[PDB]
């Protein structure tokens, strides 16, 4: 029993975190086989950021401009190149702690764990969702660039996020591990801001199921709604539309609790229209939307 | 910016988790140097639990009754003994991944990370507080016994919790690593239940400071209160009394935000008397009490 925001064990990723220094900037890098991945703005000075031509700055660099430290051991950089917004520093040593890994890009609404790092040293691990507006509500101080997000499946680490910058509202923007930003953000100084966000409906539903599995039942009722009538209510309250595919995905959880998806939607409609009247669900007074259906099955 | 429930990187603890089987029971063990630590009820059958004499059950055991598996490698048990409520299985191999470690007992109100494990395999990591009633609000399914709680300080893992059982309200009870239970709980079948709980005041205050550091300010005000007048309000709302030592501990956070502790107490008094009026603090509609002052400084 119990339900917590649970990250994946981070050990497999901790063994890949290194420190990359170029000029006066030190940030974090991901060391897999004989390649070190890090944000390309490591090659920039502060005054470069207005309109950096990264093609410029990189040709003006050479291997010895990059100091790579794995723990106490210096790694010798033997090659450098750019892929989109990440830098690939080829080193002379394959990381013996390289786990089986994948570079996958996630969808808004999916979750992952973040290993927050400073100077190549892991500091903490926590769960995140990719928001519908492609930001993440992380916890990052200056120095955390290069920290990565990931899922683990059996033995295989699927890296999905690298941290690049904080936006003006305090949320976070980054790339997949091929260097392509999530969302309409760039690694140069602009007034870029997070777009408007929505609540991830299928996740809220999944979390309600986690609540029923854990003995919270006060919000259940005898009503059902149609998918169309629920979606009218969702749009009013700034929730993603619910699709039949979401309904299908919630199936297992529906079967385990004996509460039909559209039966649970009726409860969600009541919660949105009436609030909670001073009660809580799984220790929260808000509707939580950063647990996927998979996260719930995983933990329950 | 941002503020999340952040666990410590679990890699150092993952390398110590093993699987301990005795009879038909398989649970988790902590492998440090040439000793494997696990709950002593691993030697019990279900029908033993009414009034087990653990001195009994253990003398009726021998080394080969205990199967210890570290990943795929079987560990040979060469000694067994009981210390309070934990079993110490001496094995013929010192764990080469033994970190620097300590066995420390924590106080109610302190926090730690839990590496939830099944069959010796780490499943997830998350943050917990030891409640004032010595339970923890964890996330544990059957099979999770032997999972440990810990803090990390520099390079040193201070183990503070081993999981033993779930209580009827769904909260969790366990021991320190010397086998002494937190709170008035026993590893035998009774109607034992969590005692009444209170809210950890100094932590709520710390979290309010984390909120001010992150730009949440709507709950601040120009009032101050006396320590005694705040404590009258705390007792009414089932909050721990606030001591001068708590006030001292909050000092750094007070200095960093320029908000005097008793100034923040006045805000806490208003929040308790009026609620939040539909607003949120750090994404929560409840007053959070599972961040210590240290947790806040650590993350901010
Ligand atoms: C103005 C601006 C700054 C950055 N920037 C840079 C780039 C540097 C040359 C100032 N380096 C970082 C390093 C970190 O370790 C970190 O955590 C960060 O957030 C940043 C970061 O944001 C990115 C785009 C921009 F338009
Ligand atoms: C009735 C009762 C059960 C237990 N008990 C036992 C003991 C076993 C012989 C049934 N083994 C566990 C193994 C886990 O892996 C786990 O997660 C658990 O919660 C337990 C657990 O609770 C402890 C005291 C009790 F009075």
């Amino acid at each position: 029993s119990g339900f917590r925001k649970m990250a994946f064990p981070s050990g497999k990723v901790e063994g890949c975190m290194v420190q990359v220094t170029c000029g006066t900037t030190t940030l974090n890098g991901l060391w897999l086989d004989d390649v070190v991945y890090c944000p390309r703005h490591v090659i920039c000075t502060s005054e470069d950021m207005l309109n950096p031509n990264y093609e410029d700055l990189l040709i003006r660099k050479s291997n010895h401009n990059f100091l790579v430290q794995a723990g106490n051991v210096q790694l010798r950089v033997i090659g450098h190149s750019m892929q989109n917004c990440v830098l690939k520093l080829k080193v002379d040593t394959a990381n013996p702690k390289t786990p089986k890994y994948k570079f996958v890009r996630i969808q808004p609404g999916q979750t992952f764990s973040v290993l927050a790092c400073y100077n190549g040293s892991p500091s903490g691990v926590y769960q995140c969702a990719m928001r519908p507006n492609f930001t993440i509500k992380g916890s990052f101080l200056n120095g955390s660039c290069g920290s990565v997000g990931f899922n683990i499946d059996y033995d295989c680490v699927s890296f999905c996020y690298m941290h690049h910058m904080e936006l003006p509202t305090g949320v976070h923007a980054g790339t997949d591990l091929e260097g392509n930003f999530y969302g309409p953000f760039v690694d140069r100084q602009t007034a870029q801001a997070a777009g408007t966000d929505t609540t991830i409906t299928v996740n809220v539903l999944a979390w309600l199921y986690a609540a029923v599995i854990n003995g919270d039942r006060w919000f259940l009722n005898r009503f059902t709604t149609t998918l169309n009538d629920f979606n009218l209510v969702a749009m009013k309250y700034n929730y993603e539309p619910l699709t039949q595919d979401h309904v299908d995905i919630l199936g297992p959880l529906s079967a385990q609790t004996g509460i039909a998806v559209l039966d649970m939607c009726a409860s969600l409609k009541e919660l949105l229209q009436n609030g909670m009247n001073g009660r809580t669900i799984l220790g929260s007074a808000l509707l939580e939307d950063e647990f996927t259906p998979f996260d719930v099955v995983r933990q329950c």
